[PDB]
């Protein structure tokens, strides 16, 4: 499934990530925009041969079971297709899991070098909220 802006915003309200661990709702929808341009079905294979997994491009090096990952934790107890859904319950909650882990949301790399310190709100703006 690829998410409209705004459609993407209400989903993740929804489910209760708009503010988690202090992170507005533009934060969450800017880094979904540079990891997966919206895209549920997007993967990226890293150099280490882990494999990133769904809108916010979630890493089974540590979050995710795919298989094929040696020496990888399974830290969110799914397998890595859950988070290529067309429903984001899994990433999110995933996602709640990893900026919980102690870096905040500096663990997406898009986040930290597109949307940390710019004007996030710009992501929700328009928005029916
Ligand atoms: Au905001
Ligand atoms: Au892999
Ligand atoms: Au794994
Ligand atoms: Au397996
Ligand atoms: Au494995
Ligand atoms: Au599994
Ligand atoms: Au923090």
């Amino acid at each position: 499934k690829v998410f409209g802006r705004c459609e993407l915003a209400a989903a993740m309200k929804r489910h209760g990530l708009d503010n988690y661990r202090g992170y507005s709702l533009g934060n969450w929808v800017c880094a979904a925009k540079f990891e997966s341009n919206f895209n549920t079905q997007a993967t990226n294979r890293n150099t280490d041969g882990s494999t990133d997994y769904g809108i916010l491009q979630i890493n089974s090096r540590w979050w995710c079971n795919d298989g094929r990952t040696p020496g990888s934790r399974n830290l969110c107890n799914i397998p890595c297709s859950a988070l290529l859904s067309s429903d984001i319950t899994a990433s999110v909650n995933c996602a709640k899991k990893i900026v919980s882990d102690g870096n905040g949301m500096n663990a997406w790399v898009a986040w930290r070098n597109r949307c940390k310190g710019t004007d996030v709100q710009a992501w929700i703006r328009g928005c029916r909220l």
